[PDB]
């Protein structure tokens, strides 16, 4: 129901590329967080996911401290993910991709596995892509893919890091149909992109980043005319 | 039980790169397929796990031609593999990703997926890297960690695509035992590798392949003594 990051800190060397944020996403809402270059967006969703370790903070769940957590523990209790950088399988078909992550789901038969690959593909429109390999695709063929990835898992909880990079504007719909319906069926979805019009509008609400700290929080329309975010983020 | 390939064809361009190769395998015994590069060894363990199509040929477990099942269906049935290329997480930690790997075991409760990862970690003496990211460790660290990764997944059959690139002779020693020790449990293993004194000590007999055809067979003493084999490969 409720994933919470509180008091998080990341430094490198001593760069402050991260510190003091919180934040908070609830099953059946999409939440943004947005900023510039470097802000520290992707070692914030490093530290909720567990891929880094923390200099402070905690990690919640449900009123359920998870911080000491390993990473895939945090996945069983439904933490998903999908990178920024590419992370298809590279010799492995379209299909096969979708099927090693569906390998993983004690909750599906070997039928419903199969059905929900071809369900995938079909709502990413990339079923003619069955049998193509990772490498071959083009640049939003792969990141559809991957997207599709990393919603087979069926996490309760999904970090978005920069879904839309190399995606056309149809897909860009479609995807924000999928994840809209998702959400309707209780996912809470933390979402990252530059394509600040496209993330904003599917966004109930808001977090803006800038140089490791939070300097803002509220809806699209609200966020859209916050002085300091025009300055530092929006142009 | 029995693996099998039988008559393994495949071409790119108007280049047969693999031509009429039969190979088995049997639990318990420890084979070689050596030869020139280029001879066609990747090619044929693509064939063999399903990551490439096959022009001709044939895949069959003991009594059962599984030829037309894909990827995950053979590594159901017991077919597993370890990449020539990288194929560590580069983000995660050793311990992730052995746990990422430990997540599919069905017949491993939370508990003995960690006591397997920590025996897998002092068995191929890692422990003490347990938190490096994978992309931070050196050559042979990596190539440990990427055997690790393979065995715990527990295959019946398992093909090793050049398993002593970059790693020391020390380790090499371990690694031999260490296999040798899962032949003794029924693993049936597949092995390619350049460093021909180590890998025939620990094979009961071997192929050799050049240009995509089987040119010998038999005993390592055999195989050593052969002029053909002397000719295209060990020069
Ligand atoms: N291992 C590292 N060592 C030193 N500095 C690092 C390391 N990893 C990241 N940084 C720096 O920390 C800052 C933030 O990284 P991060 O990836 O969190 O940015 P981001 O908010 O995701 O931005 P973008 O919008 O460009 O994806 C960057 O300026 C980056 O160069
Ligand atoms: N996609 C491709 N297109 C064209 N040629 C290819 C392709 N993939 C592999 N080859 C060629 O197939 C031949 C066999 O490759 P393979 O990877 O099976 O060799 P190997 O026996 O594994 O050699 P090494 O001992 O160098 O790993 C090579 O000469 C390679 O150049
Ligand atoms: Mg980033
Ligand atoms: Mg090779």
């Amino acid at each position: 129901a409720t994933l919470t990051a509180k008091n998080l800190a990341k430094a490198y060397k001593g760069r402050r590329v991260v510190e003091d944020v919180s934040l908070t996403v609830n099953s059946g809402e999409i939440v943004g967080l947005l900023g510039p270059n470097g802000a520290g967006k992707t070692t914030t969703f490093y530290m909720v996911v567990g891929i880094v370790p923390r200099d402070a903070g905690n990690i919640i769940i449900d009123d359920d401290d998870i911080s000491l957590l390993p990473l895939h523990a945090r996945a069983r209790r439904g933490i998903g993910y999908l990178p920024q950088e590419a992370s298809i399988f590279r010799r492995l078909s379209v299909y096969d991709n979708l099927m090693a992550v569906l390998q993983i789901r004690d909750d599906l038969s070997a039928e419903q596995r199969e059905d929900r690959a071809n369900e995938l593909m079909e709502e990413f429109h990339i079923e003619h892509l069955r049998d193509s390999m990772g490498q071959s695709l083009s640049g939003g063929e792969r990141r559809r893919v991957e997207i599709a990835r990393a919603l087979a898992a069926n996490p309760k909880f999904i970090l978005l890091d920069e879904p839309f990079a190399g995606v056309d504007p149809i897909s860009v719909i479609d995807i924000k149909r999928i994840i809209e319906h998702l959400r309707d069926s209780g996912l809470g979805v933390l979402i990252t992109d530059h394509n600040v019009r496209e993330t904003l509008a599917v966004c109930e609400r808001a977090y803006i980043v800038s140089q490791g700290h939070l300097i803002a929080h509220g809806t699209p329309t609200e966020i859209l005319q916050d002085e300091h975010v025009k300055r530092v983020y929006l142009g």
